[PDB]
């Protein structure tokens, strides 16, 4: 038995940079507004994983009301507690700028660390909306993730 | 033999509430403009399921230009799709749904959405996940113009 | 040994049509602005396949800065990605694609898209699904500023 999940997160630019994405500080004119560290890749990743496990989402488990890497780790703990193991993950950063490609190899390493898995089971990509939409206008950054879990 | 599918849908706000999402009537100051009842979550889910089964999409099965679907219950649409998918030899692995909305708050309603989806797919609640996420006031969902939903589905032959 | 991947692309409209989506030339009052042919569907699909294979993305493999890709047939880019993926020991499970557009109408063209993709991947077209979905006049797609597409892919070792 195997399970699929999907996650999506967005944070708005504000304040001064750098931004943290996939656990990597990327220098930029602007920072990202958030309650946590605003790591849109790790949030989206975490929700895909919880979603595959039918454990809900970060919103339910970790209320903004009541850091991302730790949220990921705590989510994974619970998910492994349920008998699941990693199949793979794939992540899609949607952003006009800054350039992500230089920082992506390091993000894989970090995610692999956090999920206790091999780097070849983690992929991360960047894609632009060609100046369209709120990401295109540089109002914020969005990220999507998918995950496959095996029981 | 496993198969994957992805779905995506959007409806604009207009009219008076409530809205219908994941089958649940949620109070809100506005309704959703739609040919059907406007259930973005069930639409996205139906497309993910049809996509995994390579049976096209809801635009093909349930076109808005057809007046027979006016006011349609999206749970009956889901059930109709799922009948075709099961006839084609498939059983459910799992589904994960991601509602994208600034408002109204969805988390209180997610448990009853899971109940309805699990009933409609004849599966256990443990194979249905629904999540809600905001765009932090950005974009059309952030400006409160409409609501989007995505879904992924895994099927087994 | 299954693997999932996800892809997403966008191009902006400009000039006159036709556009090229899923390898098919579709008449439209507007064309797409892109270094390559602008095929958002095949780009998204290619990224999903590369993502399942932990091989990166098309921004890395086929950069707009490289004059070799000026006017590239996006099917060639797909095939070249697929050859790299197959050299890694992956086989196709299935793919599902989601075109996000206000217009033009995609449904008439989807059967040819599926023929093209199936041929390009060496697979049966029962393993390929393509869907279209509107944002109902919302957002950049809704306002007719561009087209988006998403894809998911499942591979096996
Ligand atoms: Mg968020
Ligand atoms: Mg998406
Ligand atoms: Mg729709
Ligand atoms: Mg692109």
């Amino acid at each position: 038995a195997m399970r699929i999940g999907h996650g999506f997160d967005v944070h708005a630019f504000g304040g001064e940079g750098p931004i943290i994405i996939g656990g990597v500080r990327i220098p930029y004119e602007k920072g990202l507004l958030a309650h946590s560290d605003g790591d849109v890749a790790l949030h989206a990743l975490t929700d895909a994983l919880l979603g595959a496990a039918a454990l809900g989402d970060i919103g339910k488990l970790f209320p903004d009301t009541d850091d991302s890497r730790e949220l990921l780790r705590e989510a994974w703990r619970r998910i492994q507690a349920k008998g699941y193991t990693l199949g793979n993950v794939d992540v899609t950063i949607i952003a006009q700028a800054p350039k992500m490609l230089p920082h992506i190899p390091q993000m894989r390493v970090f995610i692999a660390e956090d999920l206790g898995c091999h780097m070849d089971e983690v992929n991360v990509k960047a894609t632009t909306t060609e100046k369209l939409g709120f990401t295109g206008r540089g109002e914020g950054i969005a990220c999507e993730a998918v995950a496959l879990l095996m029981k």
